[PDB]
C-alpha cells in the first residue's frame, strides 16, 4: 500500500549522459550508439540567443569545436549535423552502456521521468507530465539543458523529451529527440507566453482510483453524472474535456474497484464545486493530475523493468 | 528555476539489487562486496509472522536454502548469519558493481530516496522522509521487502533504510543496514500503532525558502516572532519544536535570501493560523515537510554526483 509520485529507475539513462562544450557554452548530451544528441543552442553565446541564425552560426563550427566528455574520458567527434533544434554529433565509439531504446513524441497529458544533469553528471530524477499547453513544470538550473525525459517498458527506454528553455514565467520547454519542440516554442530568448495550464482530467480520475485502492475514500458520494454534464463542470474549472476514449482507458481501474467511471466523475464534480474542505487525498490537498491511468495500474501492481 | 521532489539517481543502487528466496518466500536483497543483506523474515511463512522465533526458524535453514539471483545468474551462498533483524548471506563472488558505500542510521526528519523493487528488479524511485514517529510513507506492495533507502554524496552511497513491514494503518517500518528497526517496531504481524505524525518544522521552513528563491512569495508578511513564541504555535499544530540548532542549519538559506529565520517563522505562523486560503506554494496546497535544508541548497545550486 501507499501511493507515491514515482520516477523510473534512472541507471539506464545515467550511462548515456555526457558533457558537450562548444566554445564557452557547456550543456548535457545523450550518447546512444555512436551519436551524441544535444540542443543546437550549444553553439550560441548569451548574446546569440536573442536572435540566433543557427545555420549561419553552425558554419563557423567544425567537428573539433565540439568537446564531448563521458565522465573523465574524451570522445572523438567525426561528424556533426543539425536536425530541427538538435545537433547530432557522430563519435568514433559506440556507447558500451547503450540500452535498448526508442524515440517517441508524447502527447499532452502523458508523464515521464526527467534525469536532471549538470556538466554531464546526474543530479536527480523526478516525474513530470507534458502539460496541455506543451510546457512542463520541471526543476532546471543553468547548465541543465540537454537533460532528458524518458519512460521505460521493461528493457526499453523510450526517450521523449530533451530540455532546451525556461520561459520568463519559470516553466520549461523542450523538444523530442528528433529536435521538434513540443508546442509553439522556439529556441530563442524572446517573448513566448504559455497558454492556459488546464488540468488533465483523465489523470485526476486515475489518481482518484489510486486513492480508493489505497483506502482514501471519503470523497465517494451517492451521485452519478454523464459525459456531457461532467464536461460542463470541467469547462468551468479549466479541466480538459473527458472523452469516451478516456472512459475506455479507465476501464481496468473501474473493473478493479467496482466504481463506474461516471460515478467517479460525479465524485470529481463534487470535489471541483465544493473543494476538499481542508481534507487530503493521498497526502495532497489538491487534485493531482500527473499520474496517468497506466501509471496507476503499474504502481498498484508492482511492474518491474 | 522550478522546485521538484527529487530522488537521487538510482543507477548505483540498481546494480546492487538481487532476489532472495528461502522456501516459499521471495524478497529483495542488497549485494555489496561479497555479502547480500536482506530482511530476516525471508525465512518465515505467512503463519510464522504471527509469532516468529527467528533463532529457532533459522536453525532449520542451511546455506543452500537461500537462493540468491542477480538478474539471470545465481550466486553461491557460502555462509549466513543473523544481525538484529537482517540476514547477511556471504556469497562467493563480490558484486562487480559495488559502489563506494557507507551504512548510516538517520535521524527523524532526514530524507532519502527509495528504490522500490520486486523479485530483485527495480520498479521506481521516490523521495521520502523518516517521520518523527519513525515510520515512512512509502509505496510498497507485497514482495517489496528488502528494498532500500539511500542518500548519495558525490560518489558514495549512504544506505540508511531497508523495508520490512507495513503497519495495519498503511504506513511503513524498517531497519537500518545493521538490522535495527527505526522506532519501536518489530518484525512480527501484531498490533503496532504509530505515534503522532508530527510535522518536520525545519523542513517546512527550508521549503518556504525554496519557494522564495523560486518566486513564490505571497506568504511573506510584515511580522517577526521569537523561538518560544513560535513554538507555542508549533505545539498547537503538532509541529516539532524549533531549536537554535535548526535556526543555525537554516543560516545559509537565510543569508542567500536576506530573510531572517525568525521572519520566516512568522510567515509560517500566519500560514498555520490562517491556512493558505485556496492558494498554492510550489504547486502544493499544504505545507511540505519532506525537503531538508540540505536538500533545498542542493537542488537550488545544482550539485551533481
Amino acid at each position: 500500500s501507499g501511493f507515491r509520485k514515482m520516477a523510473f529507475p534512472s541507471g539506464k539513462v545515467e550511462g548515456c549522459m555526457v558533457q558537450v562544450t562548444c566554445g564557452t557554452t557547456t550543456l548535457n548530451g545523450l550518447w546512444l550508439d555512436d551519436v551524441v544528441y544535444c540542443p543546437r543552442h550549444v553553439i550560441c553565446t548569451s548574446e546569440d540567443m536573442l536572435n540566433p541564425n543557427y545555420e549561419d552560426l553552425l558554419i563557423r563550427k567544425s567537428n573539433h569545436n565540439f568537446l564531448v566528455q563521458a565522465g573523465n574520458v574524451q570522445l572523438r567527434v567525426i561528424g556533426h549535423s543539425m536536425q530541427n533544434c538538435v545537433l547530432k554529433l557522430k563519435v568514433d565509439t559506440a556507447n558500451p552502456k547503450t540500452p535498448k531504446y526508442k524515440f517517441v513524441r508524447i502527447q499532452p497529458g502523458q508523464t515521464f521521468s526527467v534525469l536532471a544533469c549538470y556538466n554531464g553528471s546526474p543530479s536527480g530524477v523526478y516525474q513530470c507530465a507534458m502539460r496541455p499547453n506543451f510546457t512542463i513544470k520541471g526543476s532546471f538550473l543553468n547548465g541543465s539543458c540537454g537533460s532528458v525525459g524518458f519512460n521505460i517498458d521493461y528493457d526499453c527506454v523510450s526517450f521523449c523529451y530533451m530540455h532546451h528553455m525556461e520561459l520568463p514565467t519559470g516553466v520549461h520547454a523542450g523538444t523530442d529527440l528528433e529536435g521538434n519542440f513540443y508546442g509553439p516554442f522556439v529556441d530563442r530568448q524572446t517573448a513566448q507566453a504559455a497558454g492556459t495550464d488546464t488540468t488533465i482530467t483523465v489523470n485526476v480520475l486515475a489518481w482518484l482510483y489510486a486513492a480508493v485502492i489505497n483506502g482514501d475514500r471519503w470523497f465517494l458520494n451517492r451521485f452519478t453524472t454523464t459525459l456531457n454534464d461532467f464536461n460542463l463542470v470541467a469547462m468551468k474549472y479549466n479541466y480538459e474535456p473527458l472523452t469516451q476514449d478516456h472512459v475506455d482507458i479507465l476501464g481496468p481501474l473501474s473493473a478493479q474497484t467496482g466504481i463506474a467511471v461516471l460515478d467517479m466523475c460525479a465524485s470529481l464534480k463534487e470535489l471541483l464545486q465544493n473543494g476538499m474542505n481542508g481534507r487530503t487525498i493521498l497526502g495532497s490537498a489538491l487534485l493531482e493530475d500527473e499520474f496517468t491511468p497506466f501509471d496507476v495500474v503499474r504502481q498498484c501492481s508492482g511492474v518491474t523493468f
